[PDB]
């Protein structure tokens, strides 16, 4: 077996090769249709049953905007119907990321650039046949308005954030009122570190929560003829949180001081504000919710009788679903005389209600699944929730909880015990089960059909390489019925009326498609669900000829799990020759790289590496996503210690199976946790790995945030050895004494993994007498430079003939 | 002619080679004896005429401290007397950079670490024969005290800076009093940006002025029996000066707002403070000193009748020597009623006195030469000054100026004209002349013998490669007499009594020596000066065998100047072979690299390069030091444009003269302006230069300070093209498209040439699609890493066989 050497291109020739083969900019295709919504026409004489609204990007150099399409009552089943995209909005006098809608009025609300706009379609006023003009919500606010939301109780009112405070605005009367006076934009960021209605850094970055306020969905009527609207909101104080060059709670240090507040808004009979009463909790947040760090999720019950909240402790091993009555809130009064009367006036029976609680030795994984049924009995609440805590796989559970009067009484003048607010669980039926998970993140949710008493959900039952749509009953659970076709992975939106679903689907060979599917039952059994192809929304471009996709492989690991991987064979594969191998890696939690999805957009350059004569390998090691909580928990307290074993094991599996892998010329490369592991690979296994290109590596776990690090590694005092061994900066001495094996890539203004990680690693590498190569990216045309430098670095120090002579 | 290839050592082998050959740490030898002072014994029966005091480092791992040595009345001229070093101070209960002394009391004052200390020797109390105990000046000041100075009028009092304010302290009574209340350490650096008695950044960095206050050398007696002491001081406001991550006035932006203040200190008959009156100028600084940016130098006349100051304009093309009477200062009064009486009470004849003024089209070069003779007539002042403005070479001039009453009268209530304070010049004799300069920087000054009416000075008369001591009359100037021996460069201290001088001397082959020389006249002519070797103070270690020094060469440049250089021939020079060449460069103003001095300490690694088989070249291009103002002015408004022409010219001179220079493998390398020029070399002349290693390069002249940039390049608006063409960051497109030719080295916390220069160059290189290599030094063991990486980089991309195959 002779070694294959890649063609030694010049820097200009590589720049040319990259530019000629490039087809997407910023690793981004035009946004496929998303954020679907079905509205019924209700026109017996007309040809259409529904109108669907959705956000999409019409072309490559185009802005994301609202379109609609017509769903016909019948179809020509010999033909294939391609639904035409009708633009909902007219061109402006600036792209839309999301939108709101109020079923009963037709009112859309959305932000596009600086403006907040609205239109009407599909309410009482009917359905347009031409693009509507977006109506600007006018303002006297100087700065950009963020996070607009329609009030579901009254579609004339909206709320939004401006300079970290909550405002409301009427789109008909033009009235505009500030609700919170927590932040003062004249005062500096060190003194005034408070905010209302806004999720702080860790909650956005690590818990995927981007909003901090929620409208009450119903309006309390007043005797006068007017009403009371309500906004539940989070209020954060970040004074004690560490500063960096904004507020970044690094692991071990303080998180924000948080609480719930409520804004009570009296409107008169003609939509004019009478008064605004800002209301705080009756007792402090620390007393009523013992041991809670993070407000993970929040909202209201369907009838708006209670506010709900999913709450976590600092260790992220205890979740609590807690109902909060509006009566727990009293007006803010710095006068202690009036305040004391308000505390005593609120009943003792009015108390927080912990309707659910769960624990784990691994960690809680927050998701977006939580459905509350209409309240039939006064002293019971019925909901569906998902959890990994019973069986180690995320499954749906229907839970009924009893709303007891609490044993703790506030009149006694003491503090409540740890479990005085715990509601008894009457019932707890398992809706799904097995060695597979329900998906509750990244758009995956559930659609509950309350009529037929079913629940649609996404899951990994057929395969961990494919997401599929399933349906099952929630009263008499049993037969789980797959609705999506095997051989693709699916991301699905189900109509609110539960008679259609859309699926965005792909596999390794075929690009993304979006298609509409009609749902129906057989006449003999309404429980049984079948689907029929109705129409195409987005048609695939087809298997483009210049991308050769990889093969999914697997191997039985000595760890006792099947580990999956991807293999890009070199193009023009020569007989009796061995090729240099690049291992692309991420390897951290909450990500799966290996599945039956199209990888020719984001990872197109793994194919480009294969075209030059590199074997490219990717392996989902233990800790990675979609394999259950036990598989994920493998590296608890042990980050860095187990990942490379699985990579090396999978690499040796391929070497014995394929003679064309040259194990003497193996490189490794990743970004973020991938960069971290690329450093760990060269440190621990320099026998295996010739070169490591670490992009934006975590080098020091004490420099990363609370929400992420503490979930997987705990508090630093309780894991002194894990933090030391897991931090590559502390082990600089263990890097190679050869140069041309280590390359560090990092941006200067990266606010996720700070440059500090790279610079402190550089600091200790220099003190340890070790060589490194470095590229920096200070503050479009630089993804070009990165790709260029990477090909050149691999060529010069791994792939080419010159590289072998260099050692 | 076959190419020689350097031995390809591994990274570990290079680290070993560097460690084995290393003999100094941080490019620093132990400090040779400096800051000399001669005190007469005045003991007719005893064997010694003088005691000399001086600062020195006794060994390598040792602190800089005060020693003394005994100068005998006679010597054994057959033998060579090596003076023993006697320690002046005892070990403490922490090194000394400088000291003060009060002739008439014996009082030394010095800072060592945090403490300010004092001892006595050589006054009325006599001469110790054993180490004295340093006496701590006690304090209630919390923070470190800076810049201590004895009051020459009263050796009981000192002054010092504490938290940017001037304090005084009595070393006998222990009284301690704050004089200025300008800075408040509780208030932050953005709000309170004021300071007193302290030179701001640009004055320290670019004008070598480190102090901002000066004691009046005489004490005004009061009727009571007490007296008045005076401190002239600079007061700076840096509010409008730009901030960076301290106050850095970048070119084009505002410098500090400056003025003169005076502290008047009434002491009673027993050394106790009665009162302290803080006094400001009668009219603003901007009115009295029209067009002055920088207070370059300041002090007092010998009798203390006037304060003096050397003042510059923003362009640094107009110097003014200005006398300032204490009567120009009035007490500070925010009450306008009392203030108005004080303004009218001061006479109109009391006015600033511009005793000298000069201009140039090139630039003024500040120096430390300024001697004022005792005032014989009431309306005349007599002084020696040095200047390049008459002839383009720095020469000494004796000037007599007439102290006129000013035509401008303050009672009129108008502002003064541009030239109303100009004093008529009665006389202006040239003391020296020719195509050579007097030296007035870096310790070089003049010693004026007022008895014999001579002046000792350092100069370049015998050679621009050697500094020498000369003497000449200042009444009847003529025969300039060299006192130092040819074949060495000399740095000299002359005794205050003008009967001895010490010289620290070296040449290319022999390390530094320090020797004492006795001065005397022939009996027939007191004007004629001769010298005799008296004793050795520091003996040279001798030509150490592992350093081969370079040869000084020269060549007649087409520019019309003789340009000098240094050549390190490769060791073990083989016949009929050509060697790779490294050009070491600085090339900026105010530096000369090429002279007859020992280069085996600071530039020892140029020899180490020669030992591996590199030709090392150094060339003093136009703009560099010690060749006159015309030679220096060559690159005015044109930095970057002319330097590399001279380097390439000198390189081609050597190539035609020596066949062993391989012009196909020429590298360039420098730090600071050298790094800047290394970038300019690869940009302009990639035909000549294969590789460029730029250390801490200036890449953008608008990012550098006012004092330096504007002196050589003017204000950016008046030189738009020079700034653009001189800034390498703006011309990233002109760098090579080949990799392995450009290497950038920069510290992260460099506060002279900021990292910003490198990062913005990196920014534009990435946008231009250009390759670079980078090493960073974030925040002893790293000069090791730099040297290691440089040898390896030259080896891999210039010197070795692998480097030639790589292209
Ligand atoms: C990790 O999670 C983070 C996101 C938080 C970093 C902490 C991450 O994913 N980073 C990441 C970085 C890059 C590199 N780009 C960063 C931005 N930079 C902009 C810029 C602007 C101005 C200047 Br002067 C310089 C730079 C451009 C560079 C890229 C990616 C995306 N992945 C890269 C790897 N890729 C596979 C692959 C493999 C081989 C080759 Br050749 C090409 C691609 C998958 C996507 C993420
Ligand atoms: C230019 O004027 C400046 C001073 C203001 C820079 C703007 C300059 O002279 N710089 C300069 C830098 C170095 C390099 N050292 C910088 C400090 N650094 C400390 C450090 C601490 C912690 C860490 Br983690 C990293 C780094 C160490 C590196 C050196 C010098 C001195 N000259 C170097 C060149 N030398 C000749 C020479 C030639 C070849 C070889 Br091999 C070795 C030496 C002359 C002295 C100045
Ligand atoms: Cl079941
Ligand atoms: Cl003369
Ligand atoms: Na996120
Ligand atoms: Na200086």
């Amino acid at each position: 077996l002779e070694p294959f050497y890649v063609e030694r291109y010049s820097w200009s020739q590589l720049k040319k090769l990259l530019a000629d083969t490039r087809k997407y900019h910023g690793y981004m295709m035009a946004k496929a249709p998303h954020d679907f919504m079905f509205v019924k026409r209700n026109d017996p004489d007309g040809p259409h049953s529904d109108r669907i609204y959705y956000l999409a990007m019409s072309g490559e150099n185009r802005e994301n905007t609202l379109f609609y399409s017509e769903i016909p009552k019948t179809i020509n089943r010999a033909a294939v119907l391609m639904l035409s995209w009708k633009p909902l909005l007219d061109l402006f006098q600036v792209g839309i990321a999301s939108y709101d809608y109020h079923q009963g009025s037709g009112t859309f609300l959305f932000q596009a650039g600086s403006g907040i706009y609205h239109v009407k379609d599909g309410g009482p006023q009917g359905f347009t046949q031409q693009p509507l003009r977006p109506n600007l919500v006018e303002t006297s606010c100087p700065n950009i308005r963020m996070d607009p939301k329609l009030c579901p109780a009254d579609p004339d009112w909206i709320a939004f954030i401006h300079s970290n405070d909550i405002w409301i605005s009427n789109i008909v009367t033009r009235e505009e009122r500030r609700l919170t006076y927590v932040h003062n934009e004249l005062a500096n960021m060190e003194e005034d570190a408070r905010s209302a209605g806004v999720a702080t850094f860790v909650l956005q970055e690590e818990f995927d929560r981007y909003s901090g306020y929620w409208w009450c969905p119903k309006a309390e009527t007043t005797p006068s003829g007017g009403k009371i609207l309500r906004i539940l909101y989070e209020e954060n104080d970040e004074s004690e949180v560490e500063i960096i060059h904004f507020r970044y709670p690094k692991t071990g240090t303080a998180n924000p001081k948080v609480t719930f507040k409520m804004s009570e808004i009296m409107i008169d009979a003609e939509g004019r504000i009478i008064d605004v009463i800002d209301k705080e909790l009756i007792q402090p947040f620390e007393i009523l919710f013992e041991g809670v760090e993070y407000i993970a999720r929040a909202g209201w019950t369907p009838e708006g009788k209670y506010a709900w909240s999913i709450l976590l402790d600092r260790s992220q091993t205890r979740l609590q679903i807690v109902l909060i009555s509006p009566e727990l809130f009293i007006p803010v009064e710095d006068d202690v005389m009036e305040r004391q009367r308000l505390i005593e006036s609120v009943p003792d029976s009015v108390t927080p209600l912990i309707i659910y609680e769960e624990t784990t030795d691994i960690w809680i994984n927050i998701h977006d699944i939580f459905h509350v049924f209409p309240q039939s009995h006064e002293e019971e609440i019925e909901f569906i929730f998902a959890s990994e805590c019973k069986t180690g796989f995320r499954h749906l559970y229907k839970i009924t909880s009893i709303l007891k009067e609490s044993k703790y009484k506030r009149s006694s003048g003491g503090l409540p015990a740890p479990s005085d607010f715990k509601c008894p669980i009457k019932e707890e039926i398992a809706i799904t089960s097995g060695e597979w998970e329900v998906l509750g993140r990244h758009g995956s949710n559930i659609q509950v059909d309350e009529v037929r008493r079913l629940v649609y959900f996404e899951g990994t039952k057929d395969s961990p390489l494919e997401h599929h749509l399933y349906v099952v009953s929630y009263v008499n659970p049993g037969e789980v019925t797959r609705l999506t076709d095997r051989g693709y992975s699916h991301s699905c939106c189900i109509s609110q009326h539960c008679d259609f679903f859309i699926s965005k689907y792909s596999n390794q060979k075929n690009p993304h498609c979006v298609s509409l599917y009609k749902l129906s039952s057989p006449e003999d059994d309404p429980t049984c669900k079948t689907k029929e192809f109705w129409a195409t929304i987005l048609d695939s471009a087809g298997p483009l000829p210049d991308y050769t996709p990889p093969e999914i492989f697997s191997f039985e690991s000595t760890t006792g799990f099947t580990l999956y991987g991807m293999l890009y064979k070199p193009h023009d594969l020569q007989p009796g020759k061995k090729y240099p191998t690049v291992l692309f890696i991420y390897g951290g939690p909450q990500v799966q790289l290996v599945n039956n999805r199209f990888k020719g957009v984001k990872y197109f350059r793994l194919n480009t590496l294969a075209s030059l004569g590199y074997v490219v390998v990717v392996i989902d090691n233990r800790g990675s996503c979609h394999r259950g909580l036990k598989f994920e928990g493998a590296f608890k307290y042990k980050m860095g210690q187990i990942e490379i074993d699985d990579q090396v094991e999978g690499l040796q599996y391929l070497a014995s199976r394929y003679d064309f892998i040259d194990l003497d010329r193996v490189g490794i490369h990743g970004w973020s946790y991938g960069g971290y592991l690329s450093l760990m690979a060269l440190m621990q296994r320099s026998d295996i790995f010739r070169v490591a290109i670490a992009g934006a590596p975590v080098t020091l776990w004490i420099f990363y945030d609370t929400g992420y690090t503490e979930r997987y590694m705990g508090h630093p005092d309780q894991n002194e050895q894990g933090y030391y061994l897991g931090s590559v900066a502390m082990q600089a001495e263990k890097f190679p004494s050869e140069p041309n094996r280590l390359l560090l890539l990092h941006g200067f203004l990266d606010e996720n993994v700070h440059f500090a990680h790279t610079s402190i690693l550089l600091s200790f590498l220099v003190r340890a007498g070790k060589p490194y190569d470095l590229q920096i990216y200070p503050q479009p045309e630089s993804g070009e430079h990165y790709e260029l430098h990477l090909l050149h670095y691999l060529q010069e120090n791994l792939g080419s003939r010159i590289a072998a002579l260099k050692v």
